[PDB]
DNA sequence: GCTGATGCGTC
DNA sequence: GTCGGAC
DNA sequence: GTCCGACGACGCATCAGC
């Protein structure tokens, strides 16, 4: 219809056609997706941004069913599927120096703004660009910000930030209103809605059950619910909802899926998108389970299995019918030429009588000469695409958990004793190659805890618990984190604690606008009577224990650093902090460190330590930074992790 | 042709 | 990756 | 329990700057 700017999708009873701010086989304004925008981030009720969203997808399909897959992929914030690899290369950096150029202003005055507001986006919108003429260029559209941000994507190599940059500056001499906002949010990936992939399914498929696409304009069913009751209505959405779910959890591509959707609907879509080696489907995922009594208590009486959890990475390796392989990563990005290693070992891991199959392994850094597992730390130095077998230099032994395909049969939704079974006598063990993840089937809680302990002392982070056949499935859309996650440093009183010193503090940005959303800590080195910068620290505390910290650290603003702190490398705080106060921080374990300076010498001549995976715990108001942990305690913490 | 800063993915 | 907030 | 977005360390690949 008429003006994009009052465009209201959140609106009771919304009309996908009356209540569109397009007309028929126009092209979806942007504006359009940008109060949508709008609109969901005013709300904290995940339901009513689905309802919303969805409200504005009805409407794509009534009127513009072209346009549904772009505005999809910026609801999403995606440039496409992600096993096609589309990266924009924009960070803060380009987009702060493309808003900086648009509107005319110093750079360093457009990177202080957006550092105090807390978000890029509100600087691009309440700025003017300097290269606008009187008369505006045409509004943009859906579509047309799509192609744009994937033409940034598709520029590469030297002189290409710049073109870059062009791209964004025409994008923002053309936005209204609102639009400035989230252009600058995608570029900068913190779109930041509060809604992300499961509530865009949820809408997805309620817009498509309620408005069916295909119709003959204008079309006769606009809201297909409003015949049933309530009751009737919530259980046909959440069928519906599932068959969407389960079929883009196997097949995570709406390139394939819109096309089908829009041809054949919703009821149909299950006959053309099936899982298949060769195409990346979602992992299952692992809740944090803090206990024994924890797992017991969420697994009640159902019989389980006790795995290592294996401190690697995730490989997804499929084996298509005719020979070809290839290796995904629990996010379904190629990872294929990452490992000619792997794909040369694959016909001594399966055996002949295999034909296709996808299994679920760790890959994790092997010392051949030692005959042992390897920190993370070393796996993370392997390149990472266009690799030749002859080049490699640390080994990888692949820890076998899971089959998910094999011989052209799914096994998505069958239980885990049989994957198990399938897995443990189709497939070939090799030492130091190929492995299945050790295991221990049991209830008993000594045994369990003593298992616990094992898999740390064998180089693993913990167990990971799986029912084997009550709810034990693959069907990720049912639930994808079906299985349990049981690491020591879970447990209170239990793991490694450093109390550190807090020497400064980050301005927070989203949620944490307004506040401080990190800090920098520091331990204390005897020998040279220094603080010395150890990690950064943003997650552990409460919203309430956060507004404390900002209460209580605001008198120890410094305008310059102390002499005897050291950080190097590490990011600068935004705010310098005397140095006071002290906090319990646990962490997983601890790491060579690059940039950080604790205890720079003492394990490592060029390398301080660092922590990872930090969280705060409490504040120890009975000490004093001279009280705090050691440099020299550090890398004894270090050092016994063997 | 090299290095550092930036981006993005891994955990 | 960990964590807490909102539902 | 689900979903989400604050925030963490770290390394390769890339490209601006030299
Ligand atoms: P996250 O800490 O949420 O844990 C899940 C990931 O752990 C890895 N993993 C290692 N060993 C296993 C076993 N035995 N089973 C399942 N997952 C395992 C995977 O890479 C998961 O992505």
């Amino acid at each position: 219809s008429n003006d994009p700017s009052g465009y209201n999708p959140a609106k009771n009873n919304y009309h996908p056609v009356e209540d569109a701010c397009w007309k028929p086989g126009q092209k979806v304004p942007y504006l359009a997706v940008a109060r949508t925008f709008e609109k969901i981030e005013e709300v904290s009720a995940r339901l009513r941004m689905v309802e919303t969203l969805s409200n504005l997808l009805r409407s794509v399909v009534a009127l513009s069913p072209p346009d549904l897959l772009p505005v999809l992929y910026l609801s999403l914030n995606h440039l496409g599927p992600p096993q096609q690899g589309l990266e924009l290369g924009v960070g803060d950096g380009v987009l702060l120096k493309a808003v900086a150029q648009a509107t005319g202003r110093q750079l360093e005055s457009v990177r202080a703004e957006a550092a105090e507001k807390g978000d890029v986006g509100l600087v691009a919108e309440n700025s003017r660009s300097t290269q606008r003429l009187m008369l505006p260029p045409p509004p943009l559209t859906a579509s047309g910000v799509f192609s744009k941000f994937r033409d940034i994507a598709r520029l590469t190599g030297s002189a290409s930030t710049a073109k870059k940059i062009d791209i964004i500056k025409g994008l923002f001499v053309a936005c209204r209103h609102s639009e400035a906002r989230f252009i600058a949010r995608s570029l900068s990936g913190r779109l930041r809605l509060g809604l992300a992939e499961q509530s865009v399914l949820a809408a997805l498929s309620q817009a498509v059950s309620l408005t069916p696409p295909g119709q003959e304009f204008p079309p006769a069913m606009v809201d297909a619910g409003k015949g049933k009751t309530a009751e009737a209505r919530k259980t046909w959405l959440e069928e519906q909802g599932m068959i969407l779910k389960q079929t883009f959890c196997e097949v995570p591509d709406l390139d394939r899926i819109i096309p089908v959707l829009l041809e054949h609907g919703l009821e149909r879509l299950p006959e053309h998108c099936k899982l298949s080696p060769g195409i990346p489907l979602k992992p299952m995922l692992a809740h944090p389970t803090r206990g024994i009594s924890e797992v017991l208590k969420r697994f009640e009486e159902a019989a389980f299995t006790c795995e290592y959890k294996y401190d690697g990475q995730r490989a997804q390796i499929h084996a298509l019918e005719g020979g070809e392989v290839k290796i995904f990563s629990r996010n379904q990005r190629d990872n294929t030429g990452k490992y000619p290693d792997i794909i040369s070992r694959i016909p001594k891991i399966k055996l002949p009588s295999v034909t296709s199959f996808i299994l679920d392994t760790e890959a994790v850094a092997w010392d051949r000469e030692k005959k042992q597992i390897q920190p993370f730390q070393v796996l993370t130095t392997r390149k990472r695409k266009e690799v030749d077998a002859s080049e490699i230099q640390v080994q990888v032994c692949l820890y076998a958990f899971d089959l998910i395909y094999l011989n052209g049969e799914s096994l998505v939704r069958e239980p885990l004793s049989r994957r198990r079974q399938l897995l443990r006598e189709n497939f070939v063990e090799t030492e130091g190659e190929f492995v299945f993840a050790t295991s221990l089937d049991t209830k008993d809680i000594e045994q369990i805890a003593e298992f616990l302990e094992q898999s740390v002392k064998d180089s693993c982070e913990g167990l990971m618990v799986k029912t084997l056949d009550v709810d034990a499935t693959y069907e990720i859309a049912k639930r994808s984190h079906n299985w349990l996650k049981l690491k020591k440093d879970y447990l209170d009183g239990v793991g490694d604690t450093l109390d550190l010193v807090v020497i400064g503090a980050y301005l927070g940005r989203g949620k944490r606008a307004g506040r401080y959303g990190g800090f920098l800590l520091a331990s204390y080195d005897e020998d040279s009577e220094e603080l010395q910068a150890i990690c950064k620290l943003g997650t552990g505390f409460s919203d309430e224990e956060l507004e404390e910290h900002h209460q209580s650290l605001k008198a120890l603003v410094l305008p310059s650093p102390r002499p005897y702190v050291r950080i190097d490398g590490a990011v600068i705080p935004d705010h310098w902090l005397d140095p006071s106060a002290v906090w319990e921080v646990k962490c997983a374990d601890l790491s060579l460190s690059p940039i950080y300076p604790a205890a720079r010498g003492l394990v490592d001549s060029d390398k301080g330590i660092s922590l990872r995976f930090p969280r705060f715990i409490r504040v120890r108001e009975d000490k004093q930074p001279e009280q705090a942990t050691t440099s020299a305690q550090v890398a004894c913490l270090y050092r016994k992790q063997s």
